[PDB]
């Protein structure tokens, strides 16, 4: 096997490569004066099962992925397998207005046409898996989150909305804890919140879990409400910590700690998903 | 027909639309807070021949093109036709070292998969045309350049190197002028230059023409060679004016004027290729 480590995923790809006792192959990469991207993989990849690890969210990450998929065609590889720990554009998985792109469809079609398999960790809406011609696997960070929190005092696991329930149910069960979710709706400029079930959180330690933290509004709001109701500790976790526009600071106004995975690397990346990705890679072989 | 005008090509696209008496359809476009691109074309495109006009050079231009190609699939269109006035990645049209991408190959494959035709103005190396499943046409700015210079005093048309020859030969023929090219090579850190044929440029007015101006090094060096041999006026033209940081200054050190087309819009875009693109569209 050969593991290719793209710029966005150096940390996670390195952990994965180290665990599988192999080189994290990085490209030589630069921008030409006109801004066009240059990449080169001088290692001989012929006859190997290739695993390309890189996120697909920023314009530059997309270019890095596409050009890599061209660069590796210089070699007679056994297979080409994309692993995008965070899969960009998964939120645009249908048309919400006439004349909108299904961004996740066209991008997934492109990736599929140049690979033998695709995988990601905790995609937003599994609909997008169906846009791929090749097998598109949705890996889960559940076990990594459990391994971190088994050593934290937690009373309830909480979903900040009435989605992401399956995840919270699984994590809570593996932790041996109960769980609940928060339903937040706006009704004529006034916000109404309900806990389901209506758990008394006074003096309780709560673990809030979501797939993505981007702007952090919902989590920040729910955290404040919970603190207001007497929660003694609030831990916030998410798989993908994008942290746009001061969201970590908004959340930390009322939550005690934030812990995310290394799918998107930041100072809050304390939970590694390297094992889950390694199990997947071993399955595909090489 | 419907003309879609992307961000990078609003000026040229508007000129084309006006000439064809149609709307330059622009998207609503914004970035989400996380940086992802959003586009929307709310106009009904059903049953029309669509012409998407946008460059494909920057990361953002590539995303705008790709997402547009998805957005328009919301409509049962008669045909989808891409016109990229400046076609990005045309300089990476083969592998130059092992493990490099053939960037223009995979990008052209992607575009070809989602359209019925592609066209561009003065691609760098026609090899890239062969990477398309659909007909990929190479349009030329020659006539527009000739039209502009018909009213300028020119003695010779000049190529900065031995590759832009066909263009310079055509342009000069259409202007009724002689032409030459400059061969520049480095031999042990020192520069040697040869004019072919070995024209006397002392007191002569010269029009230098190239396809692309990026850093301007090439054009600036040639302009300098010619000025020092006594050229009285030097006009610099190119189809695609990218003008990376220091370029404009470097060129105007020895050249008098710069005039490029509107394939890439800048302060120096004095020559429009709208008529050449309108011809293509009228015939497609
Ligand atoms: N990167 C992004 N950031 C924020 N919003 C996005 C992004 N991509 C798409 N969207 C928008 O998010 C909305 C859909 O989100 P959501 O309300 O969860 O609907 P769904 O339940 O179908 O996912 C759509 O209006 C879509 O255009
Ligand atoms: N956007 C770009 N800007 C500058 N150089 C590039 C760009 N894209 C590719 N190149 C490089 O330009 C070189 C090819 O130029 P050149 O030596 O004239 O050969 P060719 O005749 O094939 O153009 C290659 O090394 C290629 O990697």
């Amino acid at each position: 096997m050969k593991i290719i480590a793209l710029r966005s995923s150096l940390k996670l790809a390195a952990r994965i490569a180290e665990e599988l006792k192999t080189e994290p192959v990085m490209p030589d990469e630069r921008r030409f004066p006109d801004g066009e991207l240059y990449l080169r993989y001088d290692e001989d990849l012929t006859g190997h099962n290739i695993f390309i690890i890189g996120n697909t969210h920023s314009d530059a990450e997309v270019m890095e992925m596409i050009l890599t998929l061209s660069a590796i065609q210089d070699y007679r590889t056994k297979s080409v397998n994309i692993i995008a720990p965070y899969y960009g554009y998964a939120r645009q998985h249908q048309r919400y207005k006439n004349g909108e792109p299904i961004s996740s469809q066209i991008l997934t079609e492109i990736y599929s046409s140049y690979s033998n398999s695709i995988a990601t960790v905790d995609i937003h809406d599994e609909k997008t898996l169906s846009y791929s011609k090749v097998k598109f696997s949705d890996l889960h960070a559940n076990d990594a989150i459990v391994r971190y929190y088994k050593n934290v005092d937690v009373d309830y696991v909480v979903s900040p909305d009435d989605g992401g329930l399956a995840r919270v149910a699984d994590i809570s069960a593996k932790l041996g804890k109960k769980h609940f979710f928060i339903e937040k709706k706006r009704i004529d400029d006034r916000t109404v919140e309900m806990k389901v079930p209506n758990v008394d959180v006074n003096g309780k330690k709560l673990l809030i879990v979501d797939d993505i933290i981007s702007t952090g509004g919902t989590i920040a709001k729910s955290s404040g409400l919970l603190r207001e109701k007497g929660a003694s500790k609030i831990y916030v976790s998410a798989v993908h910590g994008l942290f746009v526009n001061g969201s970590e600071n908004k959340i930390l106004q009322n939550a005690d700690e934030i812990h995310v995975t290394d799918t998107v690397e930041s100072k809050f990346s304390d939970i590694s998903v390297y094992q889950e990705v390694c199990n997947y890679i071993r399955d595909i072989d090489a």
